[PDB]
């Protein structure tokens, strides 16, 4: 599996079980209701911020969130960065 | 907690490369690597993978010492105290 989901599908699928909406969701965590509907779409990232409330929410820990963004962002570069011409400056 | 552009300033002195052929070698701007190794902006993911491929180790590595140099600003910071934890016990104050 290359293509990995945004972290906001599977917050949405926690808070659907939960029975818990976009807005209580925010309203706990403290942030807009606007700003959780765009992270559950996966139209905004989830930021540092943004990761300390939810683990504050959600559980485990605030690098945990962030790291799932990154990996969500990394994947949808897919084709854009061309690294056959960068030359190795340092040990891989 | 350093940010991690000043890392890479210090691998780029031991090295004895310019910010400026470091740019031409990952391809952005030297603008952008300026602003970076000064810790004026992020270590972005598309910038993880240029640099990765420049300095080695994983695009992943280079986010996380982003991303822990974002945290150490704030976990120090935000007041969690009000949040509940979903499905835990609730709290009991003494
Ligand atoms: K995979
Ligand atoms: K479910
Ligand atoms: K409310
Ligand atoms: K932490
Ligand atoms: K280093």
């Amino acid at each position: 599996q290359f293509k990995v989901s945004h972290p906001g599908e599977m917050i949405a699928r926690d808070l659907e079980d939960m029975g818990v909406s976009g807005r209580r969701f925010a309203h706990n965590i403290g942030v807009t209701p606007a700003t959780v509907s765009r992270l559950l779409a996966g139209k905004t990232a989830l930021t540092p911020s943004l990761s300390i409330r939810i683990a504050a929410a959600l559980g485990s820990t605030p690098e945990f969130w962030l790291r799932l963004q990154s990996n969500y962002d990394l994947r949808q570069l897919e084709n854009q960065i061309d690294t056959s011409g960068i030359v190795l400056y340092g040990e891989s």
